[PDB]
């Protein structure tokens, strides 16, 4: 016994996110990794050396190839996260016992990598996206833009009903990200691979960032194994809700055996 | 009557460290400032990058020149902190209403620089590093070393009595620093015109194993502080396992005399 | 190939005074930044807001910390550019290849930071500033001084071998300014392990008349210097006034 | 005695522009003002505080405000500071020997303030512009816009045949400004009995890409003149690019509008 849950944050965030949880999946004898994917936490890459997911992603990448033969792990995206977790599930499908998507962008081998990117930016008027920043570090032929979360959209849409030690923290490590739009609307996922994998989503009732209401668009429409919800919860439910997370986690990890 | 604390992280840690008391002093309606020096949290320098403590100091030196010009502030140094703490006391006495000391090491301006760390290692049993690694960057003419906390060090000797989410967050976000020695042991930054006419306040944490008790006793009294409060039952860490203790601390003297 | 010359004017100027050299250090094929210092120029801070001579010198400050990761400069400083030179030596002192103090304030690690201003102060007479403004803007608690050069100053000390054109474009661009004396004589700005460990070269402007060849020669006496050089016949604006030779000098001691 | 020289710069610009005009004027014994608009040269105004022509003139309305009556002027605007001069003319007819126009704006008092530059702006290409930089200031239920010459249009289009250190110095000391149109399109200023009343000068520049001869010599075909004098092979800078064949004309209008 004892699994391993390999987490991944999400845009503008890091593996110090997953410091709540972490020590809740270990004490139940379950090993823990929280990385820190390309130019996030502290890591020292930065985001204009990313043109593509796949860079983005790299860290997730070698750790999911470093996987032994036997050390099948439950992959947790968070946010944004989500995508992450497809180009691993895409690359290492059997390596995976299950995808969790919390609260996050989960994408499908049926649509354009992209679609639920773009329906999302189609729901979401500029306004809610209050003091964010987005810059353009590419060239008029290959556009490239970043994407870097704002105190106000921190506390407003994402952390409202997280602590305000929380928010301190998040606002002292958050870095400049990307959705990498352009990149995933070239193509990058298989019904053989990652339709393979066993989709279970973590909606998160409260959240602002991510409304429930697109979370259950996606449970519709891109369709999943299984369907949970940690009610009272924010964007950041490994922040404000560790535990009920923890608590979900377990229970999948022991029935997606 | 507002206050502006500028809070200063040791070695290894940034300025998210500073997460539970940074909201605490806000809500008592102060401005607070939690820095990143150099190649700290999220600063993307690396540490092979910084030669000296002022390379290091760097981003406290630019917040203090951007301080308004009847606008002054209250220093914060937390271990490592106080040798930065130091050198913005010599440079921009004027601008500092007191400097306070956390379980840090607090230079002197008789001696060379280097003194309190070279008088901390040699009261300080090799043994007692655990596993923090220390490697040389520079040359046998221009020597340089870095310093960064093992996983055993951070647990055995910094974060004993903290929760077990502080040690996972740190963990995830420690990176390596240095005492820089070589460039402290050549000079004499501290003079008793400057450093010396900025009012000293230490805070011993009794239960500290990374700077013993003792040894931050012996620095008070090495060259004398205007007051000395102490944290009864806090480890090195006192603003993650005694936050409410060190606000009501830092409140205190922030009218004392 | 090519190196990066960041052309500092002198008080109560602008970016504007280098317009003779810069057109000429470009067509050798280097790349030149004659910026605006706080309250100078087009800059819209006034005098009044700058307190000390990091204010005045944030300009400078913002574009060294805009210099590419292996990108180093050559620092040229006019005049009390020099002062604003030694913040960006004492603070990036490996981006610099080399600080050229021309005709200019240049400072020690040795005494105060004022030191040097103190010294001219104590030389000049005040006759010599002829219609030249003092003003009070701060207080006891921290005096201040605004600083106005008046058009007789300028033709008399400051531009007397400049074509009349030049005194007009003068006349019509100068600024109060401010020599920044009292916050300068109660902070430590310069350091040996910073500002000292930067090459320091000084052109001397023999027939300068505001800051006389004699000051000149004793500050490169004072903190001595990597190399010395000088411009026979050139008055305080040696860049309106022998712009070419003073190229010339720059690109020559762009290595030697 | 010599005669009292009033130059008024354009836009982005300054009395500095008129830094190799004014020795020439002044080496002939007359008296020369360079000054400063709002919110250019060294003035401390910024561009977002003017919303009409007047308050961009308030400093040449000032100038003439101190004249003693008794001492005429000649008023000398370039490009944009046409505009400025009619104000002028407008206000004080009687204080101005003659009005000169150097490859500028010349109003009329029949249509709208904003007739020549309506016009101008009908008769030239959107890229003709190159790197300018057009930005709102004003509120959404009044509308104002700012203009500001990049470096290309100053190089390509306004100093082409000037020196790389007239074009460097430009460059340094360009500011945004604005042409005024809102205000220019509901405010009326110029009339015949005043304005109209002064004589009007028009010197074209024949090589100037910012104003264009074409259009230069449309205004003084569609607005009228007393006299038209032409610089060939300048550029719209002449006061930088030919200051001495610049000095002559004025010299000369300054002897015959006595
Ligand atoms: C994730 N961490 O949070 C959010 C919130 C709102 C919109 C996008 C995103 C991410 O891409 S990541
Ligand atoms: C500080 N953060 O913690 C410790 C602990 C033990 C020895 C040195 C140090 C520092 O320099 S920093
Ligand atoms: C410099 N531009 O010119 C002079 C001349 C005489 C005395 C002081 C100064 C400066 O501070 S700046
Ligand atoms: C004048 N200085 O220059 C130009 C050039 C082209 C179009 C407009 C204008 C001005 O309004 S001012």
């Amino acid at each position: 016994e004892g699994k391993h849950f390999v987490l991944v944050h999400g845009a503008c965030h890091g593996g110090w996110s997953w410091y709540k949880l972490k020590p809740l999946l270990e004490a139940a004898g379950h090993k823990v990794t929280a990385l820190d994917l390309a130019a996030s936490g502290t890591d020292l890459r930065k985001i204009e050396e990313l043109r593509t997911l796949y860079d983005y992603t790299l860290p997730l990448m070698e750790l999911m190839e470093s996987l032994s033969a036997d050390e099948k792990v439950i992959l947790v995206g968070h946010s944004l996260g989500g995508m992450n977790l497809g180009l691993a599930m895409e690359k290492y499908p059997q390596k995976i016992y299950a995808a969790v998507f919390l609260a996050a962008f989960m994408p499908d081998s049926v649509h354009n990598s992209s679609f639920v990117l773009e329906q999302y930016n189609e729901r979401t008027p500029a306004e809610n996206w209050l003091d964010t920043q987005f810059l353009p570090y590419g060239s008029p032929e290959e556009p490239l833009t970043s994407m870097f979360f704002g105190p106000k959209f921190l506390a407003h849409k994402l952390y409202q009903l997280c602590s305000p030690e929380d928010l301190a923290l998040a606002s002292s490590l958050v870095r400049p990200s990307s959705l990498f739009m352009e990149d995933l609307s070239k193509a990058y996922f298989t019904d053989e691979r990652f339709g393979s994998v066993k989709r279970v989503y973590i909606v998160c009732t409260e959240d602002k960032g991510i409304p429930e209401e697109f979370q259950r668009w996606q449970i519709d429409n891109i369709g999943v194994t299984e369907a949970i919800e940690i009610k009272g919860a924010d964007h950041m439910a490994m922040l404000c809700e560790p535990q009920k997370l923890c608590a979900s986690l377990l229970e999948i990890a022991h029935k997606y055996n």
